[PDB]
């Protein structure tokens, strides 16, 4: 608040309480998240927030002012991978390739911390100016998106039981939706998205273009979608994979994006 003039609100309600704020003494950008008791116990959360990952949006510090906390992050210009696309229109082979081996290499960090971030959508991948891809590490909000959802994830409102493995299906939908814009299954009632799932002779979703796309592609979607957790490969195990290891994969795919945002 001293320290901060704030400027924008990002998200509206989808992060929640985010502000693209300037500082008074770097004039840098920063993002502030606010977060709606104790003293003690807020002091150490925050510790273990300092000990970051290139694909993964970089924390600043901490605030506890007035009952609210003020969680000091990097800020993206370019925003999400959705709001990109909103303007852009669907991604290429080779950018939706690049952003899927960044979103692996972050989701290998994460899942290597125990932690496990459940919301793997293109508008939870950010963006920065510098052409870098990066997700957001963190009764209380529950965290998962109906047509993002893996199937031991939409089955555990009968029958729980899931793991890491699931942002590894989250990324195979996010590709989908890269390409589309939309997740599959968009069009159809997220009860009976997640009720299809639960049922047998279920089909995990492919890209409808056949014929647009690379078989490696198809492949990495194939893979990513396995309906078995026990069959799906962990974070590490994909970045082998054909496509996200393809050589051409570089930052400057998402230069070329960033560029057809600022006039297309
Ligand atoms: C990813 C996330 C965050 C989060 C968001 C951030 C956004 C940014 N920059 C930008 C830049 C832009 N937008 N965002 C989006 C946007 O509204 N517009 C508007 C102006 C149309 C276009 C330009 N920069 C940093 C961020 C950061 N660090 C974050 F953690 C907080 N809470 C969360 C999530 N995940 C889901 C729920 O909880």
């Amino acid at each position: 608040r001293d320290h901060y003039d704030l400027l924008q609100r990002l998200g509206g309600g989808t992060y929640g309480e985010v502000f693209k704020a300037r500082d008074k003494v770097s004039g840098d950008l920063v993002a502030l998240k606010m977060v709606k008791d104790d003293v003690s116990t807020l002091q150490k959360e925050i510790l273990i927030l300092k000990t970051r990952h290139a694909n993964i949006v970089a924390y600043h510090g901490s605030y506890l002012w007035l009952q609210k906390l003020w969680i000091c992050m990097e800020f993206c210009g370019a925003g999400s991978l959705q709001d990109i696309y909103q303007v852009t229109g669907s991604l290429s082979e080779l950018q939706i390739s690049y952003v899927c081996r960044e979103v692996l290499q972050g989701l290998a960090y994460l899942h290597s911390q125990k932690k496990i971030h459940r919301d793997i959508k293109g508008a939870n991948i950010l963006i920065n100016d510098a052409g870098e891809v990066r997700l957001a590490d963190f009764r209380l909000e529950f965290i998962g998106t109906p047509y993002w959802m893996a199937p031991e994830v939409a089955a555990v409102a009968l029958k729980g039981g899931y793991n890491e493995l699931c942002d590894i299906w989250s990324l195979g939908i996010t590709a989908i939706e890269l390409a589309e814009l939309q997740p599959p299954l968009f069009d159809v009632h997220p009860l009976r998205v997640l009720f299809l799932m639960t049922k047998s002779g279920y089909q995990p979703p492919r890209l409808k273009e056949k014929g647009k796309w690379s078989a490696a592609f198809h492949n990495f979607i194939k893979v990513t979608l396995t309906k078995s957790p026990k069959k799906r490969p962990s974070a590490t195990k994909m970045l082998s994979h054909q496509l996200v290891s393809q050589p051409g994969l570089n930052r400057g795919l998402i230069l070329d994006l960033l560029d057809k945002l600022k006039n297309p």
